[PDB]
């Protein structure tokens, strides 16, 4: 497959429940949900190498990685972590994360290209999975 493209969000589910696990107070959670409802994903994929830019109205971040090679990013709620992406099938990848300091919930994320042309992104913290769905722009 090829994940490359400009992706716009059409669904975002269980995001407040995720942020609750991470301690975020309710008012910041509501404002974060609103921000998540808007955001966009740009992917450039060359073989097993990915460049991913995620942006909302006032914030943007770039993620660079090669499948199977450890890299550093930040957890969903902002703490720096070591990450490692592996394929689970032709069109889906899974990222496991480990905190660089302290402890927290077990966090991870997945990205999947469906046969109907959707991009599905999930973020997990313990038992709580947030699911977001995108379509090409």
């Amino acid at each position: 497959p090829n994940f490359s493209g400009n992706w716009k969000i059409i669904r975002s589910e269980n995001f407040e429940e995720l942020l609750k696990v991470l301690g975020v107070n309710v008012m910041l959670r509501k404002i974060a949900v609103a921000a998540a409802s808007k955001y966009a994903v740009e992917i450039k994929q060359e073989g097993d190498t990915f460049y991913i830019k995620v942006s909302t109205t006032v914030y943007t971040t770039e993620i660079n990685f090669k499948v199977g090679e450890e890299f550093e990013e930040q957890t969903v709620d902002g703490r720096p972590c070591k990450s490692l992406v592996k394929w689970e099938s032709e069109n889906k990848m899974v990222c496991e994360q480990k905190l660089l300091k302290g402890e927290g919930p077990k966090t991870s994320w997945t990205k999947e290209l469906t046969n109907d042309g959707e991009l599905i992104y999930t973020m997990t913290a313990d038992d709580v999975v947030c699911t977001q769905v995108f379509v090409r722009e």
